[PDB]
């Protein structure tokens, strides 16, 4: 059972999340490729493509200090212009990990969840 293909994943290196989703898929026997938000190379096009693929408020951790540091209005009156800024200003805060098949993006699923899922 061969595999030409291979999925790719992106990401950081300053994160533990990233580190289980390697390891985990690893073990699982899958081939993920590690790419970081500034290796593959954040910009226009690339925020562009990101945001079209998924909507702005899952592009982005909510229950993090990112959104926590917005005061209450702003945290609450979210924009489109505004997030794509933010991705392109600071993508570190970017949703992870985050696969990549075929343009498709998918946000990262935690362990027990991905185990229990996966489980027969």
């Amino acid at each position: 059972g061969p595999g030409s293909m291979s999925v790719t994943i992106y990401g950081i290196k300053n994160c533990d999340t990233m580190k289980k989703a390697r390891i985990w898929l690893e073990d699982h026997g899958i081939d993920y490729t590690f790419h970081d938000y500034k290796k593959e190379g954040l910009d226009a096009e690339t925020l562009d493509r990101f945001l079209k693929t998924v909507p702005w408020e899952q592009l982005l951790n909510r229950a993090g200090t990112t959104f926590r540091k917005l005061p209450e209005d702003v945290r609450s009156n979210v924009d489109a212009a505004s997030a794509r800024e933010l991705m392109l200003a600071q993508p570190s805060m970017v949703k992870r990990p985050v696969l990549e098949r075929d343009g498709k993006l998918m946000v990262g699923f935690k362990p027990a969840q991905y185990e229990a899922y996966f489980k027969l």
